[PDB]
C-alpha cells in the first residue's frame, strides 16, 4: 500500500501512529532509548540560592539542558524515528531553520541506522556553518534550498521530497504548524517533559506546582504545558523575546533582562543557560517575589549557553 | 590553624574521616549527585558500534550526561561539601585543561564559596571556553608563569597553606600528597560502582573489559577501582600518544595503551556516524582503543567504555582540520 499524494501520505502516517501508540512494545522501546540514550528522566532541581534571592516561591528548574544534544527537540525526533523504523522505512527527511531540529534529526538517524536528508534555506545555511557541519558529521545530507531561500521554502521542498520518496521515507516535522497528525505526534512525544515534571514535583511537594514558566520561541513549550492543561489551578506562563484556550498568558523579556538572568543563574546556581532559557529565567525573576514561600514555580531549561566558543562570546 | 602543608593535610585527613562516617553528609552528597549532577548516568548499549566491530557488545558509560558534561564534578561536589562541613567559605583549585577548574567553579557558585583557580599560562591561552566558563561562574583565574600544571599545583599548595584558616584546596590531580588521591578515588567510585551494578543488571555477569582514559593528573581509578578485585575483568587505561595504581600497572592488573591523534579522530568520526554521539577528542582515544579490542572478543562478551566530555567543544577545531 504505497501513497501517491500528500493526503495519502498523511493518512498512512495517521494509521501507523495509532497502531504504534497501542503497541506496548513500541512504548517500551521508546522508553528504553529515552532512558539509556537521551538520559531521561532529567532532574527537577531545587534552585535554593535563586529562591533565597527572589524571596518568594520555591524555584525549580526542569533540566532539559541535560538531555543528550543539550536540548529537548530530541524527545520528538526519537519518537518519530522509531515510528519510521516501525513503519519499515529506511530514510527520514526533515527541515530546519537555526539547526536544532536538524541536528536532533541527524542524531537519531545515526542512532537508528536511518538515512537522513535535511532541507535548509540557503540564507540559514549561510549563517549556521557549525550546525550544518554537525549534521554532516552525523551522516546527514544537507540540501541548501534557494527556491527567497527561507525556512518556508525548505519546508515545501521537504514535503515534496517526502511524497515522492514516501515508499521508504518518513518526514520528521519539528513544528506544530500542520498538517495533522504532525501537531499531535509532536505534542505527544514532547509531553514527557511536563509528565516528568508533574510526577517529580508531586513526589516532592505532594501537590501540583502553582506556576510553570517556559520560553515560547517559534510552540517550544507544548511539551511542558500540555500535561498541565487540564489542571486549571496551575498558571502557565509563556515567555517570548522582544493555545488560545486562555490557559497561557504571554510575556516579553528584553535582551537586557535576559542577560541579567543569565548572569544570576550562572553565579547563583552554577548553571550556564542558553539565551532563550535566560528569557524564561528572567520572567520567573519577576514572578517569584510576588508568590508565597509555600508556593512553587517551575522553569523549563533548554539549550546550553556554553556548548562552544561562538555561543559563549556574549 | 595549620601553618604547614603537613598540618594542613592532617586537618584534612581528620575532617574527611569524620565526614565519611556522618550519615547526614552522605545523604546531602547523594542529594546533590542525584538532583544537581544527574546521577546515575546511563550505561548505553552501542548497537551500531557493536555490529561494526563484529565482536564484543560495546557499552558506553555516559559521563557526558552529567551537569558540566564531564565527571570531574563528582569529585568537586564531594570536596566542596566537605569544605562546608569543615566550616570554610573559600576554595582554591588547580586545573590543567580546565575541566576540573570548571567543575570546581560550578560547585562554588552553587554552595556560595569563593573560588580561586590556578592555571598554567600555556593552558590559559588555549582553553578560552573553559576560562570564560570559570570567570562567568565567578572564579578568579590566576595564570601561573612559573607554566605547566605542575607549576599550578605548586602554586595552589602555597596558596592553600597560606590561607588554610578559611580556604580548602579542591584537588583534582591524583599525584598530590595523601590523602588527596584517596579522596578523589572515593568520590569518583560512583562511576565504577554504577557501571558494575547497571552492567550486572543487564548481563547477569561482569564485563570482560573496561576501557578508560588516563593522564593529565587523572587516574580513571573511579571507574577501575570497583572492579580491581574481579580479576576476570580486564582493565585498560588509554593515553594520548605523543593484591590491592602505578602498582596496578606494574603487576599487570591494569594495562596502558597509547592511541594516536589519527586513530582518535577516526573513532570520533565513527562514534558520531554510528551512534549520533559526538565525543570529546580525549574520550575518543578510549573509543579508538575499544575499536581494536572489540573484534578480538567473542559475541557473548562485553566491553564498557567510560565516555566523558561533550564533543561540541571540538567541532570547531576539527572542521578546520578537515
Amino acid at each position: 500500500y504505497v501513497p501517491e499524494t500528500l493526503m495519502q501520505s498523511v493518512l498512512e502516517l495517521e494509521e501507523a501512529y495509532k497502531e504504534a501508540m497501542e503497541d506496548e512494545a513500541f512504548q517500551k522501546e521508546l522508553n528504553h532509548y529515552l532512558k539509556t540514550y537521551v538520559g531521561r528522566e532529567t532532574p527537577l532541581y531545587f534552585a535554593e540560592n535563586m529562591t533565597e534571592y527572589c524571596g518568594g516561591a520555591k524555584i525549580y528548574l526542569k533540566r532539559e539542558d541535560l538531555n543528550h544534544t543539550g536540548a529537548h527537540k530530541i524527545n520528538n525526533t526519537i519518537g518519530q524515528a522509531l515510528l519510521a523504523v516501525r513503519m519499515g522505512k529506511k530514510k527520514v527527511v526533515a527541515e530546519t531553520g537555526a539547526g536544532q531540529h536538524g541536528v536532533a534529526t541527524a542524531t537519531v538517524c545515526a542512532l537508528l541506522g536511518l538515512e537522513c536528508v535535511i532541507f535548509m534555506g540557503e540564507e540559514d545555511v549561510r549563517r549556521q556553518k557549525l550546525n550544518v557541519f554537525r549534521m554532516e558529521l552525523l551522516g546527514a545530507k544537507v540540501e541548501s534550498v534557494a527556491a527567497s531561500g527561507t525556512l518556508k521554502d525548505a519546508v515545501n521542498e521537504a514535503l515534496r521530497y517526502w511524497v515522492s520518496h514516501v515508499h521508504d521515507t518518513h518526514y520528521i516535522m519539528g513544528s506544530v504548524l500542520g498538517p495533522h497528525p504532525f501537531p499531535q505526534i509532536v505534542r505527544d512525544f514532547q509531553s514527557v517533559i511536563g509528565n516528568e515534571t508533574k510526577k517529580q514535583y508531586e513526589a516532592l511537594e505532594g501537590k501540583l506546582p502553582e506556576a510553570v514558566v517556559a520560553c515560547i520561541g517559534g510552540s517550544n513549550a507544548m511539551g511542558m504545558f500540555y500535561p498541565f492543561v487540564h489542571d486549571e489551578e496551575v498558571a502557565l506562563y509563556g515567555v517570548e523575546a522582544a493555545k488560545d484556550i486562555g490557559r497561557v498568558s504571554y510575556h516579553s523579556i528584553t535582551d537586557d533582562e535576559a542577560l541579567e538572568a543569565f548572569q544570576l543563574l550562572t553565579k547563583k546556581e552554577g548553571i550556564i543557560p542558553a539565551l532563550e532559557s535566560s528569557h524564561a529565567v528572567a520572567y520567573a525573576l519577576k514572578l517569584a517575589p510576588q508568590m508565597k514561600e509555600d508556593e512553587g514555580l517551575v522553569i523549563c531549561l533548554s539549550g546550553r549557553g556554553d556548548k562552544d566558543v561562538e555561543s559563549i562570546k556574549r
